[PDB]
């Protein structure tokens, strides 16, 4: 079904500037679209969504399209305002009716969890095996039951910023390393992960360097955390397991535009540290692999998003794309 070097691109239900682009427009490189976003009101809970375009059934009925081409249509929940609050069991079942109710009408892949907000490690809550606050322990709760409702097909993804993950190296509490449970909550439901490596600044390697966004040896610094584990918050007998290859991905801007505050990399510079991350070959970069021959099964990239691709002479399609078909 799905590839093994995969573009997952975000798709608008929304314009901001750079349009609307109908779900049969959008460019066949794309392996997955994550569909942005579903949205929540006054309960912080319920998650609602209209599309953009045409009617219900038609929307339903592009997305069959998609899919009958191969490609997989996915919910993504979020994201910069987008809010879900899980306090309760009464919240967490009415998100999970509300996103069950959205996949079953219409058609949905799986769903995508790119919530950047409301989500922290409360005081006390620190083992990411067994996590405390009840945010935390109710989504993942959820997305174990969304899952289990559906087919061995279910897609499920998600895209949470550094601090959330890696940032976790530093710390672990408040926001500082707070999707790690979620992560290993859910490894077994997980297709992959695409963590945002843009409007980040810099981050700290698993060699304890600080490294910037939108370098090659930021890019492989902060992938190789994930396909190789690392030490949370300072202690060396509390290690967070490595990922299998094939649920890593990058996430990144395809255009300058694309993340206003910094991490868009060239294509150029991003294939080189694609070269080392996949086949372990260096390119002399500060930072070290920390398995010298690499990790062939690195599942491949994200990118916010295809209308910027669109926007930007397709230049992260076409770019990467040739590259992962190259392999
Ligand atoms: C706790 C936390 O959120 N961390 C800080 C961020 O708040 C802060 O700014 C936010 O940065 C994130 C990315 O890390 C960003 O959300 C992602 O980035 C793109 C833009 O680069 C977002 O695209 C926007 O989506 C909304 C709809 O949700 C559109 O209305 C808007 O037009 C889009 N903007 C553009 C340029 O296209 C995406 O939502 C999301 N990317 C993905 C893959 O989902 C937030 O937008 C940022 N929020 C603010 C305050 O602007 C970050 C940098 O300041 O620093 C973190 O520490």
């Amino acid at each position: 079904n799905l590839g093994s070097k995969l573009l997952v691109g975000y798709w608008h239900n929304f314009d901001n500037g750079t349009g609307i682009i109908k779900l049969k427009d959008v460019s066949p490189k794309w392996d997955v679209i994550n569909v942005s976003f579903g949205e929540t009101g006054g309960d912080r809970s319920t998650v609602e969504f209209s599309p953009v375009y045409g009617t219900d059934a038609d929307f339903k009925s592009d997305i069959s399209y998609l899919k009958s081409k191969g490609k997989k249509v996915v919910l993504s929940i979020g994201g910069q305002n987008g809010v879900v609050l899980l306090p309760d069991n009464a919240a967490k079942d009415r998100f999970i009716n509300s996103i069950q109710s959205l996949i079953d009408k219409y058609g949905f892949d799986g769903i995508d969890i790119d919530l950047g907000s409301g989500i922290y490690l409360n005081g006390n809550d620190t083992n990411f095996k067994n996590p405390t606050t009840p945010q935390i322990v109710n989504l993942i709760s959820a997305i174990r039951t969304i899952s289990d409702h559906y087919g061995p097909d279910f897609l499920l993804s998600m895209a949470p910023e550094t601090a959330y993950v890696q940032g976790g190296y530093s710390a672990y509490g408040s926001i500082w390393g707070a999707y790690l449970p979620i992560i290993y909550g859910v490894k077994d439901k997980l297709t992959y992960i695409h963590v945002q490596h843009f409007n980040a600044g810099s981050g700290i390697g698993m060699d304890g360097n600080n490294y910037n966004q939108g370098t090659a040896d930021y890019e492989v610094a902060m992938a190789d955390m994930l396909l190789h584990g690392f030490p949370v918050g300072g202690n060396a007998n509390n290690i967070f397991p490595a990922l299998r290859s094939d649920q890593v991905m990058i996430g990144l801007p395809a255009a300058p535009a694309a993340a206003p505050s910094g991490g868009y990399i060239s294509p150029t510079e991003m294939k080189k540290a694609l070269n080392y991350i996949i086949k372990g070959v260096p390119f002399g970069g500060k930072y070290k692999l920390s398995n010298q021959s690499g990790y062939p099964a690195f599942r491949g990239l994200m990118s916010w998003s295809i209308n910027w691709d669109a926007k930007n002479n397709f230049e992260f399609s076409n770019n990467y794309r040739t590259y992962f078909d190259g392999l």
